[PDB]
């Protein structure tokens, strides 16, 4: 089973990479400025992401990758069938430079643009979450379920105000939310990590989660653990969820998914492929 | 040391129902709502409260007692000089509903009109927070420290978005968020719950925590964890916390609790003494 020799070297790989952002924890850190003032990044994401890639790389040549950081200092995100490895070193840097405890290591293996497992690794509350096509989705073994509600008037929704501080995009955003919490819903979470997030739907934590302004490597590794807990994922369109599209409902079931989409405005992004 | 025999004992008794709580997450719920659609109470919530009162009420019983459904059903908030336990059974019922992974048993022990100590047991994370006045502050045994950003723009703050659905209340809460979002902040964070939002700041896992709406059952156990880990407690009005007026900052420090203030809009409520 060569998909399942990759998955448990990654497994133990991004074990390593915890390690390292656990004791970066503790030390003076290099907080530098991507595309906003909320979007940031430390010399940590960058090295595990190299840590993470050099090694995949050397394992298995042939394969593709995307990767956040690489992403940032010039790689081109491009999504063909060629086996892809989609990495995120840190997914919540933010959360990461305050100590909030959700901080993720994300890995998707993506084969003719299927996911077809994930890795995120929860590095300060020592949770591996893991997910593989027709294997089931587990955290530290246990096996994980999404819960059972199809009344969104008694949902617990998940979403991020995002690193955009743009008036009419974050207008629009807080009027999603707001659309949402006078339908009425129960309420509204987040724990700042978009992985972390929907793992929380894949554990049953929750009933659904929603953003626009992330990327692929946000949602690659966790977006099987999803659909492998029993949950579904689709475009905040109604159609067919799209990896390198910016856009990403996460739910436990369709009845939701598609009531959420039906009260969500859109914003406008540049997807992952242009 | 009469009170920390009581604080001895109330953290048996914490742990104690912290086990009920557990094992009711197993097993059907019934669901009813109090002050608005969205504000929940199970009879899990009313079980372990009377659990909690009658206990302490037999080894102290010259003490005092405000408990939050206690009150729903009728009992008075009254706070006097005698020593006082303020209790929250079951702080973040949404979450305990809903498998949301903070769920707390916070109890408040108040002399003087003053916190004295505080217990608040995060269920799920089998983490127990405790503080004393000069005492120090702890989480199973660890001292905690608040963290020390002095500058909003590179704060990450943490509130919720409250139990009301009436769309005056929502809008200017949503207001409040967009005005602090934007000057800039870092983000806004929240895990349902007042009181592990609070531990959260007392433990420098996010510089400060606000909100309106919430009642004395909510802060009382955490706000004295939060002043012995070095932070200060505000109201939104700048002037000092007050536990009955259902407002609370909870900051790491001074600066940005004063910055806060001066941003945010207050919103009118019925006081818990009043
Ligand atoms: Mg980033
Ligand atoms: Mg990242
Ligand atoms: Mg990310
Ligand atoms: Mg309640
Ligand atoms: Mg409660
Ligand atoms: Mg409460």
């Amino acid at each position: 089973d060569p998909w399942q020799e990759c998955m448990d070297y990654a497994v133990t790989l991004a074990g390593q990479a915890g390690e390292v952002v656990r004791e970066a924890l503790k030390n003076e850190m290099n907080i530098m400025v991507k595309s906003s003032p909320a979007d940031l990044v430390t010399a940590t994401d960058q090295k595990v992401e190299k840590m993470l890639i050099t090694s995949i790389k050397e394992k298995y040549p042939s394969h593709s990758f995307i990767g956040e950081e690489s992403v940032a200092a010039g790689e081109k995100s491009i999504l063909t069938d060629n086996p892809t490895w989609i990495i995120d070193p840190i997914d919540g840097t933010t959360n990461f430079v305050h100590g909030f405890p959700f901080v993720a290591v994300s890995i998707g293996f993506v084969v003719n643009k299927k996911m077809e497992f994930g890795i995120v690794y929860s590095c300060l509350e020592d949770k591996m979450y893991t997910g593989r096509k027709g294997k089931g989705a587990f955290c530290n073994g246990q096996k994980l379920q999404v819960s059972h509600q199809e009344d969104i008037t008694k949902s617990l929704l998940v979403t991020e105000l995002g690193s955009s501080r743009t008036p009419e995009t974050v207008r629009i955003i807080l009027s999603n939310i707001e659309r949402l919490l006078c339908l009425p819903i129960h309420g509204i979470r987040g724990v700042g990590t978009a992985a972390l997030n929907m793992c929380l739907v894949a554990a049953g934590a929750a009933d659904a989660y929603y953003e626009m302004g992330i990327h692929c490597w946000d949602v690659a590794g966790a977006g099987i653990i999803v659909t492998e807990a029993g949950g579904v994922l689709l475009d905040v369109t109604g159609g067919p969820f799209d990896l390198m599209s910016r856009r990403v409902i996460a739910s436990s079931n369709k009845t939701l998914a598609e009531r959420i989409a039906k009260e969500i405005q859109i914003i406008p992004l540049q997807r992952d492929d242009e």
